[PDB]
């Protein structure tokens, strides 16, 4: 019943995802809002903790107490050049217990630090009380993953947090991995497959080259820019916005915090608009100062605002295939990876930098490395019996 159950666990720096195989079949287990990917945010209020859509829902009016990028503090030490430049961008505090980060709130009025291992474990208990909501059912093995560079530290911080989280954890697998596996990558029978994932999510970038010899998966190379994603896109989009409303009503709106941040959510949905629709239109009730905003934006100006950015995730390809001392002609597959990889001029730079090969896409990118998990936990549960 439950123990022949196993999920897998997409624990993603901004969002985080959960399947289950069964049936034949994998199933992109939906949160209590109807999203199949939950935010990777804690908040802690004055009478209750928030976990993901309602965390990310209130972190404008509570930004000091909502705790986000655990994944960039996980398994590291405090002194680490990484935490001492991120810590600048956070609005929550990070302190030092012994060479190892905190991140020290106000929860129902006393002051509380948690590891990040702590932080992550309340997203992974999340991810499991969906599963359990979605199964009628608690299932607590689970198969959860990390990026291809992690190193022993990061992987024993994450199998700690999914410890402290009631998980049994079957195994801590690549990112890269899992999403080649969701394709049957593996499974092509003889000869060495050279698999390259372009993985862009809402903060990071990641590509990965693989070999896949006879079911035996080796990393050649990992490249690219942890501050690179999604939410740098949505803020090209704000500048424009912000540029747009100071030349129709002469009023500079970029110190209101509350017009930048209705602007910001605006902006994002109207990008994912974008990637289905030539324009997107925009609605603001009383933007500032009573005044409403209500506008629109062509794909090809998104295209414009972007398009150094989006050229720029080609040279981490070409440091990728140098380091793996592989040719293009030389990589049988291409697998797309991340919400991001749904733009449609990200896949025609990527397909035309492939020479005009095919991309793996058709599961959700957003979804696909959950849903590589989930196969895996299904064939290790199985194997344990
Ligand atoms: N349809 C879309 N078109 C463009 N960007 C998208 C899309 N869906 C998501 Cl999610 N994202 C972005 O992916 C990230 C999460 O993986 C977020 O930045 C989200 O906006």
């Amino acid at each position: 019943m439950a123990k022949a159950a196993a999920i897998g666990i997409d624990l993603g720096t901004t969002y985080s995802c959960v399947g289950v195989f069964q049936h034949g079949k994998v199933e992109i287990i939906a949160n209590d809002q109807g999203n199949r990917t939950t935010p990777s945010y804690v908040a802690f209020t004055d009478t209750e903790r928030l976990i993901g859509d309602a965390a990310k829902n209130q972190v404008a009016l509570n930004p000091q107490n909502t705790v986000f990028d655990a994944k960039r503090l996980i398994g590291r030490k405090f002194g680490d050049p990484v935490v001492q430049s991120d810590m600048k961008h956070w609005p929550f505090q990070v302190i030092n217990d012994g060479d190892k980060p905190k991140v020290q709130v106000s929860y129902k009025g006393e002051t509380k630090a948690f590891y990040p291992e702590e932080i992550s474990s309340m997203v992974l208990t999340k991810m499991k009380e969906i599963a359990e909501a979605y199964l009628g059912y608690p299932v607590t093995n689970a198969v959860i993953t990390v990026p291809a560079y992690f190193n022993d530290s990061q992987r024993q911080a994450t199998k700690d947090a999914g410890v402290i989280a009631g998980l049994n954890v079957l195994r801590i697998i690549n990112e890269p991995t899992a999403a080649a596996i969701a394709y049957g990558l593996d499974r092509t029978g003889k000869g060495e497959r050279n698999v390259l994932i372009f993985d862009l999510g809402g903060g990071t970038f990641d590509v990965s080259i693989l070999t896949i010899d006879d079911g035996i998966f080796e990393v050649k190379a990992t490249a690219g820019d942890t501050h690179l994603g999604g939410e740098d896109f949505d803020n090209r989009l704000v500048n424009h916005f912000v540029e747009e409303f100071k030349r129709k009503h002469k009023k500079d709106i970029s110190q209101n915090k509350r017009a930048v941040r209705r602007l910001r959510t605006a902006c994002e949905r109207a990008k994912r608009t974008l990637s289905s629709s030539t324009q997107a239109s925009l609605e603001i009730d009383s933007l500032f100062e009573g005044i409403d905003f209500y506008t629109s934006i062509t794909r090809a100006r998104f295209e414009e605002l972007c398009s150094d950015l989006f050229r720029s995730t080609l040279e981490p390809v070409e440091k990728a295939l140098r380091d793996a001392k592989l040719d293009k002609a030389q990589i049988h597959d291409l697998v797309l990876v991340g919400g991001s990889t749904r733009i449609p001029k990200v896949q025609k730079l990527l397909q035309d930098f492939f020479n005009g090969r095919d991309l793996n896409k058709s599961i959700n990118p957003d979804e696909a490395v959950a849903y590589g998990a989930a196969v895996q936990a299904a064939i290790l549960i199985k194997s344990t019996r």
